[PDB]
């Protein structure tokens, strides 16, 4: 794995990076990346190798701000996993929401130090996590995770997450794919190699963390 | 384009149809599947050429039997959809919920004759629509063409349903697509001939429906 240092560094040069959670809670690695200045060519990316299911990680504060209220009040998710109504960009470039361009334009909004209520239509094709305010500390997920990146890279406080997939093979002329799955381990670094990112744990995001404010 | 008896047939059968809307409308093509029996390997490619957020239309009897209300109160979509909460398959299979086999799972379980609200995590990882009472003559859009399709090929009234989009082109060793967008008119049809699969417009397919009954 990189060292944090070094996973905040690319995230500051508005790179995507790979982020592996426990084996023990998903077992999963997602692309993330700051929402502020994500390309359309960034999102094709993202949308090509991960489940499609784009999310924007915020603040409490920005949830607020934005008047982003959670998507159900009684959350049946096994890891509460806190998504927003989901929402759309009101801008004149928009169309349907779902092309990369629509969902990057989103999420920069999102971002965007001028960002209000107004500028985003719900329900929409991008879905906001709320992060929980203690941090990756707190709770160990992807959502703390892209939030905490964006606070130690200097970053606005919004995020985007996507799980990596194993989109399995090929099978010639045929409506199906072979094998698929989501991708693992060593296969996640092997991904993160392959495409010039950085990769990492949240346990070591939280080691760093611990070593300015302690252990929770 | 494929005539509208040979796209039902094809949907009967289980497999993917696509399925056009106006040029003046979202002007995109999905892939439109029946929900009932949607395999892993099937998603897997659903996910793979799609904009990944799959959702499952079905009708307002099936969102009232099975519990599940609309996201929001003020629906500010142009176009309506009708997106109800999202949710998961409450089954010992499912893990985080996101992979190709667990969206699968979670619509094979909307579509089934036993389905129960308790059968479903809310919020979760699949998006059912509420495709309106008139079907396709009174809106246009893939959600009521997926239900229609149902209607027709006599399946479950659940289909699974996602936007085709234009990945672009590999861009060797970089983190990003070139020339991405969505998949348009002809390169719609090329991609169903690609696959093996039928390709239809909704107007065709409200002429069908017309036959029988009339000109709303
Ligand atoms: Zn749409
Ligand atoms: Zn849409
Ligand atoms: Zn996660
Ligand atoms: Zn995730
Ligand atoms: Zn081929
Ligand atoms: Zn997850
Ligand atoms: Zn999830
Ligand atoms: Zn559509
Ligand atoms: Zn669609
Ligand atoms: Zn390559």
């Amino acid at each position: 794995f990189d060292a944090i240092p070094d996973v905040i560094q690319a995230f500051k040069n508005g790179e995507f990076v790979v982020v592996l959670d426990d084996p023990s809670r998903e077992n999963e690695a997602d692309l993330i990346i700051a929402a502020e200045s994500v390309t359309t060519e960034q999102m094709a990316f993202m949308v090509r190798h991960s489940s499609g299911l784009i999310c924007a990680p915020l603040t409490p504060e920005r949830t607020t701000a934005l008047d982003l209220p959670q998507m159900v009040t009684h959350n049946a998710d096994p890891r509460g996993t806190a998504y927003t109504v989901s929402v759309d960009a009101e801008h004149p470039s928009t169309t349907t929401g779902i092309s990369a361009h629509d969902r990057a334009l989103a999420c920069r909004m999102l971002a965007a130090p001028d960002a209000q209520p107004s500028h985003f239509r719900r329900p929409g094709h991008v879905f906001p996590l709320r992060a929980v305010a203690g941090g990756v500390r707190a709770r160990r997920g992807h959502t703390e995770a892209g939030v905490e990146l964006c606070r130690l890279a200097g970053k606005r406080p919004v995020a985007v997450i996507s799980e990596i997939v194993d989109d399995g093979q090929e099978v010639e002329g045929r409506a199906v794919r072979a094998a698929p799955g989501m991708l693992r381990g060593d296969e996640c670094v092997a991904f993160a190699r392959r495409w010039g990112l950085k990769v990492c744990t949240i346990e070591d995001m939280i080691a760093h963390v611990e070593k300015t404010e302690g252990k929770l």
